[PDB]
């Protein structure tokens, strides 16, 4: 098989009751990516940043970054992932968040030739049903509480409240208030500072909730102010934005500088690197959760085929935009949250067939 | 433009309400800087160390450092505040309290000669009204709680508790007291150890309070002690007198040896490498204060203009001498605390315009 | 698709190796094997092998083959450690993965990187003359590498050996590896490096813990590789995550399979950690995994896939036997390993399950 | 005064370079520039520059151009990361400044300490006795530093071309730069400086992640300088704090800006590390930024200004550009950055803003 087409799509999604406060988002605009093999058969993948200040990478970045490459890409072998990476590489330094478009794609095309799940060709499905978990915005205490509990009593087994952005008393009040409501639920709890706390208020938080079984996610803005709080810390600490790439995870592993990870699809550059973060996790019983920034069906199934080869004991669970998206790509195989969790789609490649008429024409074509 | 004249004056300042307890001190002599330029255009400093044994700096030092410099500088470019640094290093090592007169002298001129407020020649204004915090003296444990509660009535957002130099046991029944009359403002807590805490004291106050959200600052003598004690403290540490230079920013900074810094202008050296000191803490997310140890209006316009560049997150305020002064030198523009904060000077340099006669005659003058 | 039948052989090459043969309801068939060097060189040995292969069998009846991690689980569900037994069956699977979906055994580790793998020589303990001829003639012969094994006597010999295989190979562009296979105390490693600083040998597993190459490592000035140390993924990633080692010599049966190899491999590129894909020993079946996961990797860090072959005389695939050819190894083409064992070689199993 | 418009250009040099034109309310306008050198020397490149400048612009429109701090911050409000490209507006924002109050850039960012800055010559990776040729040319040429660009290739080739570029310049008092651009793994770069003591070079960047090179920094001899691991002040700060360099090669547009650059200068001087002020490609917008922040560096402590003016047919300002002259290059006397662009040379605007 040989590489004969890329097409690049933009599009817009826009959140359900929005705005949704991290970064705060009002719409977003997801970029898809189509290769077209020599016979025809076509693969997909998508990339979606939640904002352009969460993370170094933007929608009009996304689709300058895949320009730049693709013209580099047209011939080379979609079955082989590691190569094509290493191919990418030598076109565009860094721009994880576009390569990954790449890569998903490729996996979904191998998974149809192949006939195969994209699960199986990662190590295979250890789960068909995946759990998924709520990310609630930054609200009234009292509100966050409420919807908390409401989610809770929808099946997810798992709530990320984020914090940050104002003085962190509130954000005390807020995880106590949620507390109260989920405790004896077996609900695990995560508190997401995204990058946005002090050392000062860092340890403020943990130091006053011994009690109180979260872990503490991002709450610095650099690894560098994470090492040097954690040996003051009582609650477990995961990486997010930090956790940039494969050598940074090694890094955070081989150095013991946290417990745990929420991992970005994109951010790590694919489900090649994805995979290899995941044996090293499970090698070092990390927890982690298998996420995106934002997007639809595609990032979706993507994230969803690579959670359902984590040891259930070690998955934080999938997230996914859906909730928020009204117009699903692919109507007979999407992606949904049901009872809190994710079922595998049953398809060859990521089981999605996308509404290719809803992205428009390409913005760009290359052959 | 060349440096013309430069004029040094002795002039006293007396505590209303005093003693004032940290060093206790009943009245103060500051030092004020007039350098004059070729076209007659003059900028005005000043450095006022806290008493004589609160840091390795006195008012007779300062006017022999300054008498020692002056004729070296005689004929430097006033708009060039690096390149006089060095020249000011290359004629006596250290003293940075006596450079800073210097350093704050040149400022002015610079922003009178190009029509510009000091904070924008800091890289410019981020908040018109700068915050301010309260420092309570040592005293009873009940007097300190009642001026404590009086001092949030009047609007200030951050109080600072000096404790130390008696058995610790008076200094925790003070902290808890203080906490008890100001719990649920919003008001942030500093603690003041002075660098008189062993670290078996240091220990214990953060041990026997983890539910009161206050930063101990300075609490030991050296950075070392400091450093000894940071993992078992569960408490945020900030830094003040050990903060003696850039470098030692670096160091504390960079090996994550504490959460924040009390720092003053005159003991980093001035302006100019206040500015470094302020990207470093923005880099890290370390917050800090820009103060000094004491000083009518024009010391506290520096430490205003300064204050007035940093990111409102990190900004713990900026700390003044002017509510234990009787007479400002300038009565029109000169800086006042209203309501716990303090408003920027409107016009160009550091806004302040000195009432020359208040000073006498300079006990030293150079051409 | 299902496992139905797993079989075990024994066969002599001596070495005792053993074969495994995964059958599945379809009657499509893959092929794995372990052969530890001897019982002394790591916990591993022939009759271990067996045992270890005849306590996972049956509870591996009715699996899925397709699925390599999830297979990895059950097993470790079957038993703790002995990685060598578990890579016969993860190899198997492998092998017959490629069949099913006809792909060979590379393209389902990431993709093909070279057809022509690189090898390289390792010398046994010899004489230093002696050694510095083989040295030179296989320089010759093509292979880019040569691992010069030391050990086991006064450190004084194995200096002369280094030295003579030196003066024989300098300005040939060949790389140097000297392997000390756990057998020098820290006294002789840190005078091995300290004596030659213009020899550009790296010094492969020197000392017999991890912890003594930790403690010598700042005070060598030559590049140290781990090779026995690297017993699991989690070992790999301290020595690479604390960074107490500058590359790898890693035996696909010890770190447990084709599975936990490929990601041992993406660690190592990561951190640009040069590494050699190798084995203990063994026919056909092994070398061409080692082959498959060797073409596999980045070629400015692939520092050769050594195998047995050259000192086994009966191959296992007359057609399609892995062969080294002028110091460096072809893929095979075919699917899965691409190679076809005449098990008419092997005698009947001395165990099956079902 | 406030931002009215923004003007975003696309010029060939090929390389494609991307200019800014800031217009203040007055009419009033300042230049910047920004130019990755490809798109694999950094996670930046053109397209993208253009990209990320398109997001930013409109949400800067009315921004007071007199504050680069509030700017950076205002900036980082529209867009994470991105330095390369934010750099072109910090940098206009400067020219700006300059032009409104009648004052050279450096004079804005602590004062000129020198008029004339010294450069310093980069080999490209080529045959050992040619590059060993250019570097004595260049060294007659006035050239005070000479950085000869290593690796993608055998180390032994490598060491050739350091030992004969030193036999070249040994005695001329030139100072001597080794740059791995990455591309050295630890083996190598550990078998450079330990062969050779006796020629005083510094190692740029061997490694291609600061993990490796703190790694390798206590078992190497010689100065170790990052570059491309210097991406922000907080790595900076990080590498300074910890002793893990010697000093830096440092890119404007790597680190953000003028604004940052100057922090960057003081932690440098705090810590007596002597560094260069230079980027990675592109004509006088640029040049000229980069000879500002580099006349303000302790002389001592000045590693060199590099500029591609050499490379370069075409200067955007006839009369008073950026050049190198006796491996110097004179400050501009102007107020900002003292260039005025020739815009009929850049074509009309690619995209506009207001
Ligand atoms: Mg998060
Ligand atoms: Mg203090
Ligand atoms: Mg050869
Ligand atoms: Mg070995
Ligand atoms: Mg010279
Ligand atoms: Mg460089």
């Amino acid at each position: 098989m040989k590489i004969a087409e890329i097409h690049v799509y933009a599009h817009d999604l826009p959140v359900k009751d929005g705005p949704y406060t991290i970064s705060t988002v009002w719409s977003l605009q997801t970029t898809l990516v189509k290769i077209v093999a020599d016979s025809g058969l076509a693969g997909w993948g998508e990339t979606c940043p939640v904002g352009p200040t969460y993370a170094p990478s933007h929608a009009l970045g996304a689709r300058a970054a895949l320009a730049e490459m693709a013209p580099g890409l047209i011939g080379a072998n979609p079955l082989q992932p590691l190569v094509l990476r290493r191919r990418m590489d030598g076109l565009l330094c860094g721009h994880n968040y576009a390569k990954a478009a790449i890569d998903i794609a490729a996996y979904d095309l191998m998974g149809k030739h192949y006939g195969v799940r994209v699960a199986d060709l990662l190590g295979g499905v250890a789960a068909e049903r995946v759990p998924s978990y709520y990310a609630t915005g930054i609200g009234q205490p009292d509100e966050i509480a409420r919807i908390a509990a409401e989610k809770v009593a929808e099946g997810f087994p798992r709530l990320q409240i984020k914090i940050g952005g104002r003085p962190v008393e509130i954000d005390i009040e807020t995880v106590r208030k949620v507390w109260e409501r989920i405790r004896g639920t077996g609900t695990r709890l995560a508190v997401d500072g995204n990058r946005s706390l002090p050392s000062r208020d860092a340890l403020r938080l943990s130091r006053e909730c011994p009690e109180i079984p979260f872990v503490l996610e991002q709450p610095c803005n650099t690894l560098e102010e994470i090492a040097a709080i954690r040996g003051r810390v009582q609650h477990g600490i995961y990486l997010d934005e930090s956790g940039e790439d494969l050598s940074t995870v090694i890094r955070a592993a081989g150095q013991g500088l946290c417990d745990g990870f929420g991992m970005k699809l994109t951010r790590i550059g694919g489900l090649q690197q994805m995979a290899a973060f995941r044996d090293i996790c499970e090698a070092r019983a990390l927890p982690h959760s298998c996420d995106d920034a934002w997007g639809g069906d595609i990032i979706a199934a993507a994230c969803t085929h690579i959670g359902a080869t984590v040891q259930p004991r070690l998955n934080e669970g999938v997230w996914v935009a859906q909730p928020y998206i009204a117009q699903p790509y692919d109507e007979e195989n999407g992606i949904r949250i049901a009872g809190g969790h994710i079922d595998l789609p049953k398809g060859p490649g990521l089981g999605i067939t996308p509404d290719e008429s809803l992205f428009g024409p390409p913005v760009a074509s290359f052959s």
